[PDB]
C-alpha cells in the first residue's frame, strides 16, 4: 500500500427530483427513476432558446435538465447569516454549506464538536451563474458581493462557520472537480496536515447562456438524455447537484468507532496532455491513471468487480472510455460497468462525488443498479474482447466470491483534460459488540428526540421520519433509533420528543406531532448548564399526588420507602397513606412532611434514573430543607427530622396570624408600611419584583387589604394556618433551636442560592440557626432567583406537586429582559402514564444540560433522516 | 534535523508586473531603486472620475483612484501557441498571461519548453476574480462558442498542460489573496508524493473592471491614499494591482543530479485556517502563530536561524498589528530579523502576491540584501509595547546575523481573505558545486556565434534592442562564451531567428544595434529542427579565381581534408589541388577543373560535420556532384572517389567541345514531343533540372541549328559553351574505357539516405560501381525528380555546397511547383569574402530551421540571466463601444 | 447638545442605566438586523457583520456620545454585556 487507507464515514447530497439523502438516492437508482425534466419556467423560458437545428447561433438544442426542486432556499439564520448578506451569496456556496452540515450529521457527529479541530475542506466550483445574474441585474455595487460572489469563501465560510483549522482551499478542475477533492483530501489526511476532511463539489444551473454556448459547440444532447454507452449517444445534459463526503484516516476511524461506509484505498490523477483538440480525451492517458490508482491502492485490477465510469454520453467520449477500461479492467473476470449520470444527467462539478456516492451505496447493498437508457453498445466497439458488461437490471456483484472484499473503481474526467480515479473497497468487517440480550433491550417507553429550525420545519421533520420508520420498522431496532436520534444528531434550536414503546406506536405519535398545531418554541439554554431545581412551599398539595409516581418509578418508590421510617420516628406518621388517600394531606405536622417527601423523591428520581445534573438549587420556605438535601449540604435523615420536628412545632401556633398577598414591589410596601406607623405586619416573602407576601396580626392584615382595596389595588389574603416569616412565630424559635441542636450541616457541593441569607450568592452552612433564621426572617425568593439568572442560568424546573412559583420566575426573568423557561415537575390531576419522562422531554426542549449517556448507554447508529430546513427564499431580483 | 518533506528547488521563475516589469531581474532593480509602481487608473480601463469619492462608505462609489496596472494586458501572441485570433479574443486575460509567463518561467530555467512534451510536469495556478466574465456578460457576448473554454477557469491550467503536452496533474484553484503561495504548497506536496517531477506554481491578477473596487471600497478595505502603507502608523487599507507570476519547482536531489541551476530551496511549507473568529474576514493571531511553527517543524528549521521574513503586509489597520504581534511571538527571538513586503512597492497583487512575495524572497537570498520598505516612517503606537528582534529596514540592509555556518533562510507568508494562511521557509541555494572556476580550457577568443529569436520581425528588433541594453550593463559581470552558451542551448528557438557574430561584448552591442535598426526582413524558419539539412552538390561552371585562399586560411580542418586528398590527385591527376583553388585565375581544363570542384565540396561537407556538427539528414548530387555526395553519405571512401574523378576528367580530356547543352524552359515531356516532331536522335535530354527547365545534349550542329528554331519562335533557349557534352552520345565512345579504367574501387552501403539522379528511382540505394558511374556520364540527370522525392519525405532545408550556387534556383522553382515552402541556401558565393569562415553558412542554416548539434558548437558553460525574447503582442479584447 | 436620550438617562438613577441601554441596544440591533433580537444571545450568530457593527458604532455615538470601536463589540459579544460596558463607561466619564 502506497498511501494510508481513508474511510468515508459520512455522506451528504442534494440532487434533482427532491433527492436529498444518500439512502433516498439508492431507492431512485434501484427503481430506475429518470430525474431529467423540462426546464422550469422559474429559471428561464426554454422556448426562448430551444432550436432543434444544430449550431444555430444564439440558440440551444436542449430544453431539458436535472433541476433541484428549489435553489433559492437557504436556512440563513441557523448559520447566523443576515438576509441582506445571504441574498448576495452564490447559491452554490449556500448549498455546500447546508450539505456539509448534513454530511457531518450523517456521520453521527455533532458539528459543534468539530470546533477547533484540524478538519480540512476541499470544495470544487466550476460555474459562475449567480455572478452573471448579479451582473445582469447590475447589483454588483452591494458590499456583500465581496463575500457573496468570491469563490474562495465557498470553503472559507464552511471553515469559518464550523471553526475548523485545516486547509480550506477551493479549486476548480472542470467536471472532475468532485472527485479531485477526494483525491486532495486523501492526500492531505495522509500527510498529517489534517485529521478530518470534507470533500465534494456543487453545481447550480441558473442561466441559459451557459447552455447555449455549449450548444454551439455541439456538446449537449439533442434528445436531452445522457445515453451513456448507448448507440444513440448524442451528448450530455447539464444538471444541478451538490454532494459532499466526510473523510477520516482508517486507523483513526476504526479506533474511534465511527461507522465506516467504505474505504478509499488509493487515488491517482493524470492529465490528457497534448491531443488533437483542447477538449478531446486521450485513451492512453486514461489507461495510465487506472494503473497508477491501482498501484497506489496496491490492488490488482482483476479483483475490481464494478467500475463506475464517467459516461457523459458524448459520441466520441464513450468509445474512448470503453476502450480504456477494457485494457485494464475486465481481464477475463466479469466486470459491471455503471454510470450515475444516466439516471440524473451530468452534474459537472459534483458529478465526481455523486459517482463516488453511488459506488459507496452499491458496495453496501452488494448489487449494481441497472443503467438507464441502454439498448446496445455502439457498433464500433463490437470487436473489443473483454469481460465488461452493462447491467440492464439489478444484478448481484459480478465476482460473487467471499475471500476477497468487494471493490469498485470510480473515474472522473474533466473537460480541461485532467483525469481522476479512485479505488474504493467495501467497509471492514463490523467489529460487532457482544450481542444484546433480551434483558438489555428492556420493553418500555423510550424518548425519540426531534429537532428543527422552526415550527413548520419540525412538523415537516416529523412527517418525513414517520414515513421512514413506517418502512424500516422491521429492519431497524427501536433501541438503536432512540440512541441515534439522541447521541448521533445535532440538537437544533426548535426541538421536541415523542415517547413510545414500539415503532408503530412511535409512528402514531409522530403523525400527531406532524398534524398538531402546537407552537413549538426555540430552546433557551445551550446544554452547557444544568437545570435549576426550584422547591416551593406549601399549598401545592392535592389528593393522591404520589399514587402515579409510586406505581411507576422505582427510585421514587424506593426513596419514600427509605424515608417512611424517619417520619414514623420523629412524627410517628405514615406518609404513604396520606399521599395516596382520597383526601388532601391536612395538618402542618402532615402537610409539610408530605410535600417534602414528594419533592426530594422527585429530585432523587431525576438525577439517578434520568441522570439530570442540577446546575443550581433554589429554595423557598421549607423548600430550602429539600434544597439542602439535593445540594449535598445535608443528608435526607437530617432534613426529614428538620421538617418533622419543625412541623409539629407551629402546630402550637396554628391560627396565630394571617397572611396577605400584595401585587406591588416590596420596597414601596416597606415605605408605605413605615409611613403608616405600622410595625406588626411585615413583608413575609418577596416572591417577585412586582408582588409581595405579608403577614402579621390577622385583623390588621385585613385592614391594609381593605385599605388597599379602597385604592383599587389587586391584593389578596392567603388561607394558611401559620404566619410564617412574621413575628407571630416568635414563641417557638427558642424551642426550635434546641430541637435542631443535633443537626450536622455540611458544605454544599451543588451551587446553592439561598433565599434566607442576605446575600443569596453565599453558600450556607445549614446549621440550626439557619432554620431558626429561615422561619423568622423574610424570604427574598425573587432576589435569589434574580441572582441565579445573573450567573447565567436560564432553565428552572420546580419539583412541587403543583406549580406555584413558575409565574414568579417568569416575571423576574421578564423584569430583567431575560429569556427563561419555567417548567413544572408535577401538576394537580395531570395524568403521567410515562412517569417523569414528560419533564425530561420538557427539560430537553428548554435546552438544559443532560447526560445522554446515562439515558442511552450504547447502541448502533442508524440511517434516520436528517431534520428539514427553514428554507426561506433568498434570491436576487430585478 | 527532521525534515518531513523533500526539499524543493526553485529552478526557474517568471513574472509580469506593473511598470513594465517582465523579468525577475528587472524586479530586483525596481526594489533597490525604491520605485513606486501604483499609478492613477488609466483612462484605457475606465474613467476613474466616474467612481471616485473620498468619503468612505458612500453607496455605489469607490474611495480609491489608483492601482498597479500592466502596460499591456490585452496583448497576446496567439499564432505562436496555435490559437486562432477569434478564440483568443474570448480567452480570459488571466489565462493568457499565465500561458505566456509559464513559458517565460520554463525558458528562464534554461529548458526548451518543447522538451517537456510527454513529461509528468504538474501545473497548479491560483486564480481569483472574473473581470473578463463580467465584461463579457455586460457586452452580451456569451453566445460565442469559444466562451466554453475561454471563460471557464479550469482551462487556465488545462491550456498550459495541453499546449506543452504535460501529463502531470493540472488544476486551478481559488484561495483569495493567498492562492499564489498555496500553489507552492500543493506543488511541493505533489513532488513529494512522486506524482510529478516538475511543477508550475503561481497566480494571476487582472483589474479590468471597476465594480470589484467599488464593492470592496464599501467594505472599507480600499486605501484612501492609494498606497499599501505596510506596517506604517498611517495604514488605511490596500490597493488592488494587476500582476502575474509563476515558478518552476523540482525535487532538490533531482535538480542536483540533472545539474539544473537552483535559485532557492523551499525547505518546507504549511497551511491552516483561522477558524471561528469574529467576522468572516477578521484574521486570527493564534492561527498565524500555529502555521509558523508548523512550517518550521516540517522544514526542520529553528526560527532563530531565519533572518528575513517576507511578511504579507497588506496595509490594513487591522491586519498589520495582528501580523506584527504574531511574528514577534515566533521570529526575532533576541536575534535581529528583517521585515519586508512586496505589497508596498506595487500594491496588492491579489491571488498572485503570494508568489510575488516568494520571488522577492528568492532575489533577496541571491543578492544577500534586504530592500528598503518604501512608505514606512513609524510603527503604529499599538505595537510600541511589543519587545522583539524584528526591525523594518529603511535602506538596503546587509543580511541580519550574516555568517557561513548557517545558510541564509527566509520565511514567506501569505494570508487570504477566506482565512486560509500559507507559510513557507526558503533557504538559499546550496553552495555552488561548479566546475573549477575560471579554469584553463577553451580560452581562445575567436568570434563566437550569438543567437537571437522571436515570433515576428518587429519582435526580433525589440528583442535585439533589449538584449543590447542588458549586455551593455553586464559586459563585465559575465564572460562572453557563457552568454553564447546560454542563447544557444538554454533557450527555445522561436520561428523568427537570426544570429550575430562577435569576438567581444562591445562588438556584440554594436551588432545588435545594427539588427535592431536595420530594415532587414527576417523570415520565419521553414524547418522544424526534426531533420538535418540536405547537401546540394553542383556541376561545372562554379569555378572562379582563388576561391579557397581565404577558406584555407580560415578553416584548419578544411585544410587538413584538402591536404588529405592532395596525394591521390597528385598521383592520379599529377597536380596539386592548391594550384586550381589558389591561382589568381580561374582553373581551365576539365582535367583540373573537375577534380578541384570535387575536392572543395567534399571538404565543405566535412567542414560542417566535423567542425560544426551538421549531420545531413539527406544528400543529393548533380552530374559530378554525385561523387562528392557519395563520399559524404558514406557510399565510397574519400580517396577512392578521388581516383574516380581524375580518371574521368583525364579520359574525356581526349575530346574538346564534343557537343552542346540546349537549356530550355519546356517540360521534359513537351521537349520530347517537340524532338519527336523534329525526329532527330542526335540530341537527347541531358539534365532534368526543373519541371520548368530542361537541358538538351547532343551533336553541336543539331543543337546550334535547332536552338535557333526556338529563338526564332521566342523561346528561352540559352546555352553557355561547355567543354564536355556529358549525358549525351557525344561521350559514348569513351564509356567503354571508363567502364574499366576506374573499376578498382570498392563501394559500400551509405550510412546516410541518398537520392540519386542517375537511377530511375532516386529513393533506391545506389551501388557506386563504375557501371552506375558510366550511367552518370550518359543517363539523363533526373535532378528535378531527385529533389522532388526528397521533399516528398518532408525535407525542407537545401544548402548548395558549390563555389557558386547554380542549382538553387531549381530548388525554389520545384518547391513553387510543389507548393511547398523550402530554403535554398548557398554555401559560398562568387568572390564573397569570409571574415568568419563558414560561420556565415551556419547562421543561415539555423535561420532556415534545420537540425543542428548545438552540443558540438557549445561544449560547456554556465547559464546566464540573459533577457527573454519579446513577444509579438496583438491587441485582442472584447469591445462594447 | 447631546441626544434627548442622554439627558434622560443620566437624570435617572444609575442602577437602571443598564436596563435603559440594554434596550437602546435591542431596538437598534433589531432594525439593523431586521430581526427582533434577544438581550442575551450573541450578535455574531445573528449575522452582525463588520458593516452592521459600523452602523451600531455610529448610531450609539449619536444617542450616547460614546466612541465605540469594533474590538469592543467583539469583546462584549452580547447586548447585556455591551450595555454593561456602556454603563460603567458613562459612570467613569461622569465622575470626572
Ligand atoms: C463537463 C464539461 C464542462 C464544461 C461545459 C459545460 C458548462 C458550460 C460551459 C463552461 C462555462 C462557460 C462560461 C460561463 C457561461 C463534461 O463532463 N464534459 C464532457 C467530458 N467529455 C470529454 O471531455 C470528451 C468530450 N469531447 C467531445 O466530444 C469533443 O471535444 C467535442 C464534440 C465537445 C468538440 O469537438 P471538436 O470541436 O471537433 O474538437
Ligand atoms: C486580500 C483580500 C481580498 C481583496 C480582493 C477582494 C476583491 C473582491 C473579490 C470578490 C469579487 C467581487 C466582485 C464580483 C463581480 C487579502 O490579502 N486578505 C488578507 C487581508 N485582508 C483582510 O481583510 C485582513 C484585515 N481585515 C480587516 O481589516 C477587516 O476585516 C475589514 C476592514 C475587512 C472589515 O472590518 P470590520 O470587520 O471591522
Amino acid at each position: 500500500s502506497r498511501v494510508t487507507p481513508v474511510a468515508v464515514i459520512g455522506m451528504g447530497c442534494r440532487l434533482p427530483g427532491g433527492i436529498n439523502s444518500p439512502d433516498k438516492l439508492w431507492e431512485s437508482l434501484l427503481r430506475g427513476d429518470d430525474l431529467v425534466t423540462e426546464i422550469p419556467p422559474d429559471r428561464w423560458d426554454a422556448d426562448d432558446y430551444y432550436d432543434p437545428e444544430p449550431g444555430v447561433p444564439g440558440r440551444s438544442v436542449s430544453r431539458w435538465g436535472g433541476f433541484l426542486d428549489d435553489v433559492a432556499g437557504f436556512d440563513a439564520e441557523f448559520f447566523g447569516i443576515s438576509e441582506r448578506e445571504a441574498t448576495s451569496i452564490d447559491p452554490q456556496q449556500r448549498l455546500l454549506l447546508e450539505t456539509s452540515w448534513e454530511a457531518i450529521e450523517h456521520a453521527g457527529l455533532d458539528p459543534a464538536s468539530l470546533a477547533g479541530s484540524s478538519t480540512a475542506v476541499f470544495t470544487g466550483l466550476t460555474h459562475e451563474d449567480y455572478l452573471v445574474l448579479t451582473t445582469t441585474a447590475g447589483g454588483l455595487a452591494s458590499p456583500y458581493v465581496v463575500t457573496g460572489l468570491n469563490n474562495s469563501v465557498a470553503s472559507g465560510r464552511i471553515a469559518h462557520t464550523l471553526g475548523l483549522h485545516g486547509p480550506a482551499m477551493t479549486f476548480d478542475t472542470a467536471c472532475s472537480s468532485g472527485l479531485m477533492a477526494v483525491h486532495l483530501a486523501c492526500r492531505s489526511l495522509h500527510d498529517g496536515e489534517a485529521d478530518l476532511a470534507l470533500a465534494g463539489g456543487c453545481a447550480v444551473l441558473l442561466e441559459p447562456h451557459a447552455s447555449v454556448a455549449a450548444s454551439a459547440q455541439g456538446m449537449l444532447s439533442s434528445t436531452g438524455r445522457c445515453h451513456s454507452f448507448d448507440a444513440d449517444a448524442d451528448g450530455f445534459v447539464r444538471s444541478e447537484g451538490c454532494a459532499m463526503v466526510l473523510l477520516k484516516r482508517l486507523p483513526d476511524a476504526l479506533r474511534d468507532g465511527n461507522r465506516i461506509f467504505a474505504v478509499v484505498r488509493g487515488t491517482a490523477t493524470n492529465q490528457d496532455g497534448r491531443t488533437e483538440t483542447l477538449t478531446m480525451p486521450s485513451e492512453d492517458a486514461q489507461v495510465a491513471v487506472y494503473r497508477a490508482a491501482l498501484a497506489a491502492a496496491g490492488v490488482q485490477p482483476e479483483t475490481v468487480g464494478v467500475v463506475e465510469a464517467h459516461g457523459t454520453g458524448t459520441p466520441i467520449g464513450d468509445p474512448i472510455e470503453y476502450r480504456s477500461l477494457a485494457r485494464v479492467y475486465g481481464a477475463g473476470t466479469p466486470c459491471a460497468l455503471g454510470s450515475a449520470k444516466s439516471n440524473m444527467g451530468h452534474s459537472t462539478a459534483s458529478a465526481g462525488t455523486v459517482g463516488l456516492i453511488k459506488a459507496i451505496l452499491s458496495l453496501r447493498h452488494g448489487v449494481v443498479p441497472p443503467l438507464l437508457h441502454f439498448n446496445r453498445l455502439p457498433d464500433e466497439l463490437s470487436d473489443v474482447e473483454t469481460g465488461l458488461f452493462v447491467p440492464q437490471a439489478v444484478t448481484p456483484w459480478p465476482n460473487g466470491n467471499d475471500h476477497t472484499p468487494k471493490r469498485v473503481a470510480v473515474s472522473s474526467f474533466g473537460m480541461s483534460g485532467t483525469n481522476v480515479h479512485a479505488i474504493v473497497e467495501e467497509a471492514p468487517a463490523e467489529a460487532s459488540a457482544p450481542e444484546s440480550s433480551p434483558g438489555d433491550a428492556e420493553v418500555g417507553p423510550r424518548l425519540f428526540m426531534l429537532s428543527s429550525t422552526s415550527s413548520d420545519a419540525l412538523r415537516q421533520t416529523a412527517r418525513q421520519l414517520a414515513t421512514w420508520v413506517e418502512e424500516h420498522q422491521d429492519c431497524v431496532a427501536a433501541s438503536d433509533l432512540a440512541y441515534t436520534l439522541a447521541r448521533g444528531r445535532a440538537h437544533r434550536p426548535v426541538r421536541t420528543a415523542v415517547v413510545a414503546a414500539n415503532l408503530p406506536e412511535l409512528v402514531e405519535g409522530l403523525r400527531e406531532v406532524a398534524d398538531g398545531d402546537a407552537l413549538y418554541d426555540a430552546a433557551v439554554g445551550h446544554g452547557d448548564r444544568g437545570p435549576v431545581w426550584v422547591f416551593s412551599g406549601q399549598g401545592s398539595q392535592w389528593a393522591a399526588m404520589g399514587t402515579q409516581l409510586l406505581a411507576s418509578e422505582p427510585v421514587f418508590a424506593a426513596t419514600i420507602a427509605k424515608l417512611e421510617p424517619v417520619i414514623a420516628a420523629e412524627s410517628g406518621f405514615s406518609v404513604t397513606e396520606a399521599i395516596t388517600a382520597q383526601q388532601t394531606v391536612t395538618g402542618i405536622d402532615k402537610v409539610q412532611p408530605a410535600v417534602f417527601a414528594v419533592q426530594v423523591a422527585l429530585a432523587a428520581t431525576m438525577e439517578q434514573t434520568y441522570g439530570v445534573r442540577p446546575g443550581a438549587v433554589v429554595g423557598h420556605s421549607m423548600g430550602e430543607s429539600a434544597a439542602a438535601v439535593v445540594a449535598g449540604a445535608l443528608s435526607l435523615e437530617d432534613a426529614a427530622r428538620v421538617i418533622c420536628r419543625r412541623s409539629k412545632l407551629m402546630t402550637r401556633i396554628a391560627g396565630a396570624g394571617a397572611m396577605g398577598s400584595v401585587e406591588l414591589p416590596a420596597k414601596q410596601v416597606n415605605s408605605e408600611l413605615m409611613a403608616r406607623g405600622i410595625d406588626d405586619v411585615v413583608v413575609s416573602v418577596v416572591a417577585s419584583p412586582q408582588s409581595t407576601v405579608i403577614g402579621g396580626t390577622s385583623d390588621t392584615v385585613r385592614d391594609l387589604i381593605a385599605r388597599w382595596e379602597q385604592r383599587d389595588v389587586m391584593a389578596r389574603e392567603v388561607a394558611v394556618d401559620v404566619a410564617s416569616h412574621s413575628p407571630q412565630v416568635d414563641p417557638i424559635l427558642d424551642d426550635l433551636a434546641a430541637a435542631l441542636a443535633d443537626i450536622a450541616p455540611m458544605t454544599p457541593k451543588v451551587p446553592y442560592y439561598s433565599a434566607t441569607l442576605f446575600d443569596p450568592r453565599e453558600q450556607p452552612v445549614c446549621d440550626g440557626a439557619y432554620w431558626v433564621d429561615n422561619l423568622r426572617n423574610t424570604v427574598q425568593f425573587a432576589a435569589a432567583v434574580q441572582a441565579a439568572m445573573e450567573d447565567g442560568y436560564r432553565v428552572f424546573a420546580e419539583l412541587s406537586p403543583h406549580p406555584l412559583l413558575t409565574h414568579a420566575v417568569e416575571q423576574t426573568g421578564r423584569s430583567l429582559d431575560m429569556s427563561v423557561a419555567a417548567l413544572a415537575g408535577m401538576r394537580r390531576e395531570q395524568p403521567l402514564p410515562h412517569g417523569l419522562r414528560g419533564l425530561l422531554t420538557e427539560l430537553h426542549r428548554a435546552g438544559a444540560a443532560l447526560d445522554y449517556s446515562a439515558l442511552y448507554p450504547a447502541g448502533r447508529l442508524v440511517d434516520a433522516p436528517l431534520p428539514a430546513w427553514t428554507h426561506a427564499r433568498l434570491f436576487i431580483d430585478d
